């Protein structure tokens, strides 16, 4: 608790359009899914993300998370409200919407330069650094919870997951499953496996290709690897069309990067600061 704003609920239902469920492509207000919505509270826009005792402590859980981690490749949480028997969490709110739908064009978006991705990509390292360096474990790392400010910077969000660490088992496997490696499958919760993760996302970033397509061959994107691998295909066969600045060299030093991420298995996988390292001299 390191100085947030306190919202009564009224106040949030309010800003929120009576916390209009609708996507707000089709005039409601949900950004995303608790569910997130879109709020406009003191000349500023908003995110608003809406058993009753054990919810309750993950929701002190992730504002003590949200007040140890500051910086600026992680989304920063401004408030709360716990007041109309309806938990919420209020955030600032990012303009250029998550990685993933930029990646797909999502509403008719410019495709995004090999240049930007790469920032992009650099960003989102820098984050999930400050996260392992501060002990926390994100347990959630994709695109969709790669948030981009108005300058497209990197923001890591989504973290009502995240665990502090001090590798642990536990009963509840939560995450996304074509984002997870396969420890953490197993319950496993290990920094290892947001690096794993984290090289999805690095795929997805190359090719421009959803984690997951179940009208495709292969529906995992991550089994894309391993067709490299075995040299049917090249990473040059991948590479998102939708770009005209992506040279060979960079996107063969990213692939590398993304190919050591997803080891199968996690103690041959670089760390963090390895990978941040790796995607400054690609740069």
């Amino acid at each position: 608790d390191t100085r947030f704003h306190s919202f009564s609920f009224y106040e949030l239902k309010n800003v929120t359009n009576n916390f209009d469920e609708r996507p707000i492509s089709v005039g409601g207000n949900k950004m995303g899914e608790g569910v997130v919505y879109k709020g406009y509270v003191n000349n500023t826009t908003v995110a608003v993300k809406k058993t009753t005792e054990e919810l309750k402590q993950q929701f002190d859980q992730e504002i003590k998370v949200m007040a140890k981690c500051q910086h600026e490749n992680l989304v920063e949480l401004l408030g709360f409200s716990s007041d109309g028997d309806d938990l919420c969490l209020v955030y600032v709110y990012m303009p250029n919407g998550s990685l993933l739908d930029r990646l797909s064009c999502l509403d008719g978006t410019p495709p995004l330069s090999w240049h930007m991705r790469c920032k992009i990509a650099q960003g989102a390292a820098n984050g999930i650094n400050f996260l392992h360096e501060n002990h926390h474990i994100h347990r959630d790392i994709k695109s969709a919870n790669i948030l981009l400010d108005e300058a497209f910077t990197a923001k890591i969000s989504d973290f009502g997951l995240a665990r502090a660490s001090e590798t642990v088992m536990t009963s509840r496997i939560v995450g996304t499953t074509a984002y997870m490696a396969p420890e953490a499958l197993r319950g496993e919760i290990t920094p290892k496996s947001d690096i794993y993760s984290f090289g999805v996302v690095l795929l997805e970033i190359i090719t421009g290709l959803p984690a997951v397509d179940e009208h495709r061959e292969p529906q995992l994107l991550l089994d894309i690897k391993e067709e490299i691998e075995d040299e049917e295909k090249t990473i040059e066969d991948y590479i998102d069309k939708k770009m005209n600045d992506a040279d060979s060299t960079s996107v063969e030093a990213m692939y590398s990067v993304a190919s050591q991420c997803l080891h199968e298995k996690k103690n041959k996988r670089p760390d963090i600061k390895k990978v941040q390292q790796l995607l400054q001299e690609m740069t």
